């Protein structure tokens, strides 16, 4: 049930369009409720059909569940068609792009904050047992120059970012988690460039088998490259926990910012 955070259309303004989820256009808006705040809003296209609603509004339920820094509020719902979710706005859009445009602006200390914040959420996650079975969804938002936050929308899986059990027996574990979250690490120290660029999706699964894996990125201290590659073991076993990443981040984040 939802009717504690039912929302009243009017108290919204529904403003430009500014990215994807997977039911619909992300919509800007203006939530007049304490202010008259800036909102993120979720549509969906054809929640004319009562299944598609049911998935798009479990979306909502599951959101609502967390609370946490680096994971995107969910604010509020309007279960009356047409259905709309408001999130928090992330204003400064996509990780990915902001690390594009910004390359000769942010440090890394920023770099490794962005990282570390990633994964104290990633272990509250944990905590709180929750699976996340969307893994094309997952996505990073930038809400300001030093915090980022998890959402599953924009601002077919990713065989590229993926575990090698997650390809083969379709696995998906904690472990494969941190598989991918070794890889978005890599990402984040290569100002948002993509792994395996020219690099055909199926001739992946081989590379990584014969060992190969994502090359040390330009000025990324050795210390974090090796918490990548652990990320990367084969394994599955291997592999560290997020909450063993959130400590040993922690401390390579005060041994840059100590410079
Ligand atoms: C609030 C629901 C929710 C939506 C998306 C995620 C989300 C977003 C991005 C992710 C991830 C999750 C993610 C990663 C590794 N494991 N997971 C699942 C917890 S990731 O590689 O850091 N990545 C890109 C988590 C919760």
């Amino acid at each position: 049930s939802t009717r504690d955070y039912e929302i009243q259309r009017e108290r919204i303004e529904l403003g430009r369009c500014i990215g994807e989820g997977q039911f619909g256009d992300v919509h800007q808006g203006i939530y007049m409720s304490n202010p008259a705040l800036a909102v993120a809003i979720k549509t969906c296209k054809n929640c004319t059909s009562d299944s598609v609603r049911e998935k798009f509004l479990q979306e909502a339920l599951t959101m609502r569940q967390f609370d946490h820094p680096h994971i995107v509020k969910l604010i509020g719902v309007i279960t009356e068609n047409p259905v709309w979710i408001i999130m928090e706005l992330c204003t400064l859009g996509e990780l990915r792009s902001f690390l594009q445009v910004r390359k000769y602006s942010l440090d890394l200390a920023s770099l490794i904050l962005y990282a570390y914040q990633l994964s104290t959420a990633l272990a509250y996650l944990e905590s709180k047992r929750f699976v996340h079975r969307d893994i094309a969804a997952r996505n990073v938002l930038v809400s300001s120059n030093d915090c980022v936050k998890l959402g599953d929308f924009g601002l077919k899986l990713p065989i590229k970012w993926m575990a090698p059990e997650s390809i083969n027996f379709r696995r998906f574990t904690s472990a494969s988690d941190v598989w991918m979250f070794g890889v978005c690490m890599w990402e984040i120290l290569m100002h948002g460039v993509k792994p395996f660029q020219g690099v055909k999706n199926n001739d992946v699964i081989g590379r990584i088998e014969n060992g190969e894996r994502l090359p040390m990125p330009p000025n990324c201290p050795p210390t974090l490259y090796s918490l990548m590659t652990k990320c990367w073991a084969y394994d599955p076993s291997r592999r560290p926990r997020f909450t063993e990443l959130k400590a040993q981040l922690s401390t390579i984040l005060e041994e840059e910012k100590a410079q």
